[PDB]
């Protein structure tokens, strides 16, 4: 119904902002990619999360879990591995909360 349609729109907006944050690392040296990504990611994610609080507060604990999964995987990774650890767990956890059965990326 209306709630699931609004949740899906928010999940899509979160993913699009996440992809835009990844784009900011294109021409950044490896050791600076995670800090660059994280600064870009936090601005747009916080705006998306506040939209969820307003329009679909039932989604907020699920979004919190996706972010925690990603931030915590990056937190424990060695510096050279932090960016890919975030990206991998954020994208997989977002597909899990969205109910997408193919969670590990399938190559085209
Ligand atoms: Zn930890
Ligand atoms: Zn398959
Ligand atoms: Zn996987």
């Amino acid at each position: 119904g209306k709630a699931t349609t609004e949740e899906q729109k928010l999940i899509e907006d979160v993913n699009a902002s996440f992809r835009a944050a990844m784009a900011t690392t294109a021409n950044v040296p490896p050791a600076d990619k995670y800090k660059t990504f994280e600064a870009a990611f936090t601005v747009s994610y916080k705006r998306n999360l506040a939209d969820a609080v307003s329009k679909a507060p039932q989604l907020v604990p699920k979004l919190d879990e996706v972010y925690n999964a990603a931030y915590n995987a990056a937190d424990h990774a060695a510096p050279e591995d932090k960016y890919e650890a975030f990206v991998l767990h954020f994208s997989e956890a977002l597909r899990i909360i969205a109910g997408t059965p193919e969670v590990h990326a399938v190559k085209p």
